[PDB]
């Protein structure tokens, strides 16, 4: 301690983080189901169509989960807390649709992976953004001092 | 700068997470060399049963990796610092054993990937409780006021 | 709020993040071009090697990202923000030649894998010293405070 904490600064994106662990949770338990239903013993991450969308719905789902909170934590801290975390729901909620409509065909996954992409570029834009206004004024002001020179 | 800083509220936090980044960099070399001693070259993760269970134990770990790292940081923000960090060590020796017994035999994964589920559901756990502790008594407080009018 | 914030200390570090994931990004989205090209549909990361290589160089680079996040941001905090960036680039610069020589050859993911190795593991060893600066002027005080009973 410390007799201030900056929690209150990031407590909906510590509660969409969590929100986000809980899904991917949810994914590898509906892989492990698959696995049983399908008989597709480990190691081995192939069979019928089926069992594969599923995998893959799932690993597909887990390699976007780093961009998804390194993004998230980004935009929620330099832009706006309430604005990056909603977009995080949003994303949430649309990687749920992805999984689900991979899981019943590759055709299904292709709406709401879109849905998925709209709301994670808006994170990158919003990140992009806050930095741009942490950095740009120092540095154009310290190019004009440079040439303030007469 | 600042006259403050808040590293020594999360350099437990830091310390389990280097931790972390040094065992799954372990499980890294660890399938280079299973590569040369089974001659199975990039593209390509298929081979005898010995190497595929040696590049899925470290697969799976790297995919819990980062679930593992949001949780571990939320419950040692939210909940307590001493106890994630804790629950960490145990889930990253549970992950260690998961690796090692995987790559001797499929079913020798199993104890170990228990122990490992246990620990982070720990964790999540501990995440909620700590975030429900952040936002509970603020919602109940504003509920409550609304009804105040007689 | 705080009359005060953190994200000056930090902000090279978020930059540097922001940056690894538009990488990300368009390793993602050349994966989606080649499974258009070799007409390789989910689910299903199988095809020509030519295929295969650009897939392969995609999930590689996705499953060293967290640790490179995790590694920055331990180093950033702990050791030194401009040093850890600046390494953070250096290793986001060999992961896109890593990427791009991977998907031409095989053999011409090494040199790069190997420099984005040296990058990693230097970010290790700063976020190693951090924590030994941290954590060992105390430890030894108590251990000699332990001592000194006469
Ligand atoms: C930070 C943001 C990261 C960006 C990630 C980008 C993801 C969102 C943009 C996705 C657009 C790509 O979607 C695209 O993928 C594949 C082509 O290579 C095709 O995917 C298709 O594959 C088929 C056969 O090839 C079938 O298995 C499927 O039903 C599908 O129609 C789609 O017909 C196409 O619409
Ligand atoms: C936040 C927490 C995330 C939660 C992750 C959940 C992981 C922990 C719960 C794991 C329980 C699942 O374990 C389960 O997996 C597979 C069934 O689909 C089976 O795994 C089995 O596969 C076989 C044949 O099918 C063999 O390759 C193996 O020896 C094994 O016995 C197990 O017999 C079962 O016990
Ligand atoms: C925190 C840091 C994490 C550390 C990650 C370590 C990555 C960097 C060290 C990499 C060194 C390993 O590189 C090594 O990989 C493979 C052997 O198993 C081989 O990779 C080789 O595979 C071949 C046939 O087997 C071909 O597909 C390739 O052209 C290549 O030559 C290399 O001949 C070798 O040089
Ligand atoms: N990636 C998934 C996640 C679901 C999961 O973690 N399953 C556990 C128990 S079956 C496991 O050890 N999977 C083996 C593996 O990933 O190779 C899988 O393919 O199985
Ligand atoms: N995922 C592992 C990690 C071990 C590793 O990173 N190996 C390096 C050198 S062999 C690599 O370029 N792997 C190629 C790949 O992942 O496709 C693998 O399958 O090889
Ligand atoms: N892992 C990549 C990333 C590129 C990507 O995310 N593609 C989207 C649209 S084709 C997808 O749904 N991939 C299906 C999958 O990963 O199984 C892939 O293999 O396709
Ligand atoms: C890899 C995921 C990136 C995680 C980065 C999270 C680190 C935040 C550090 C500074 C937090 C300071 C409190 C917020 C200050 C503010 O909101 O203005
Ligand atoms: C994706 C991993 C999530 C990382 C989130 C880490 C960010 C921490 C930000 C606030 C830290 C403030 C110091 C701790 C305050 C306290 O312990 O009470
Ligand atoms: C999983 C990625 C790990 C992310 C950890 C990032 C959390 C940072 C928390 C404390 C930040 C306090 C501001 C910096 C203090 C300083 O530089 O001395
Ligand atoms: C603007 C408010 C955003 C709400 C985020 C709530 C997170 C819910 C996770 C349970
Ligand atoms: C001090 C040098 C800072 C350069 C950082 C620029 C980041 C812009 C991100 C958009
Ligand atoms: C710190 C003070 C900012 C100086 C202003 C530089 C002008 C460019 C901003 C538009
Ligand atoms: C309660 C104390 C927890 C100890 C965590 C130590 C991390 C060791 C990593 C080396
Ligand atoms: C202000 C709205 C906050 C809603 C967040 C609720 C999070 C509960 C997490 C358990
Ligand atoms: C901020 C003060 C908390 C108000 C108390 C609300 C009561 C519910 C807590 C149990
Ligand atoms: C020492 C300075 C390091 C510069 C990091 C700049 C990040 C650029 C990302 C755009
Ligand atoms: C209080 C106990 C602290 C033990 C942490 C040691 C971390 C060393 C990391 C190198
Ligand atoms: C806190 C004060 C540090 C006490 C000094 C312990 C000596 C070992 C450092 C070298
Ligand atoms: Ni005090
Ligand atoms: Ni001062
Ligand atoms: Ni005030
Ligand atoms: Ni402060």
């Amino acid at each position: 301690h410390h007799h201030h904490h900056h929690k209150d600064e990031v407590a909906l994106l510590a509660a969409v983080t969590l929100l986000g662990v809980l899904l991917q949770a949810y994914f590898s338990l509906q892989v492990i189901s698959a696995r049983r239903a399908f008989r597709v013993s480990p190691p081995l991450t192939t069979g019928p169509p089926e069992f594969e969308r599923v995998y893959r719905a799932q690993v597909n789902c887990s390699e976007y989960f780093p961009l998804f909170l390194a993004t998230l934590w980004v935009a929620g801290i330099f832009f706006h807390e309430g604005a990056a975390a909603l977009c995080g729901l949003v994303y949430l909620f649309a990687r749920l649709r992805y999984f689900q409509g991979y899981a019943r065909s590759a055709q299904l996954r292709l709406a709401p992976l879109y849905a998925s992409a709209r709301a994670l570029w808006l994170l990158v834009a919003l990140a992009a953004l806050g930095l741009l206004a942490h950095f740009l004024p120092a540095a154009l002001r310290a190019a004009l001092l440079g040439r303030l020179r007469t």
